[PDB]
């Protein structure tokens, strides 16, 4: 279980993977069960491929706006920005990712807290 | 009923006003009577407002938002925010995450409050 110190590289890892738009080490983040609710609110995405699917999908900018708080637990959460083009126009989308991670620091739960109310032009 | 996510974004940001002054009474009164608050996250528990009152009685400091809070369309939201206290002879500063479930009356039904020591500044 990745220490409260691992969870917080982990996690800016995980950003850094998004902002450079490396699907497969995305994806290679993630266990093998690993559940993806993004945004939060809406059925988990589960499987390797669903998950690659769905980072291509999305696949942009993307990058922390706070530190990463940390858990004992090997959880965390952390606040980002994502820099994309809606509607043909720039616009921006701030998110909250919990995450937990499994005893080989590899992504067990992604949650994506966000909304149309983060949507930003 | 089940707070919008526009709602969501006004009871969360009314929380940290809450705590903000230190109304231990009004923060309980916003907490479903059978709540469960798990600060920090990864720590046991405590449930009921009977045990969430002694637990903010015991804790409450100053507090702020440092970012929007992200609502869901399911009653949830997290928030990012700095509590501020003179803990530890001098004055710190914690980081946290406050993730919310709310309820169909609009209360909290859950709070997860993610940081460690690794978030304690000075």
């Amino acid at each position: 279980l990745p220490t409260a110190q691992e969870v917080q590289g982990l996690m800016a890892r995980f950003i850094e993977l998004v902002d450079v738009g490396d699907i497969e080490a995305i994806v290679q983040m993630f266990a093998d069960d690993a559940t993806v609710e993004d945004p939060f609110g809406q059925p988990p995405i589960h499987g390797r491929e669903q998950i690659a699917a769905f980072y291509r999908q999305g696949l942009v900018r993307a990058c922390l706006t706070g530190p990463v708080r940390a858990s004992h637990n090997g959880c965390g959460a952390m606040p980002f920005r994502v820099e994309m083009v809606w509607n043909g126009q720039p616009c921006a989308l701030d998110v909250i990712d919990v995450m937990r991670f499994d005893e080989h620091g590899r992504i067990q739960t992604m949650q994506a807290y966000w909304s149309e109310v983060n949507l930003s032009v």
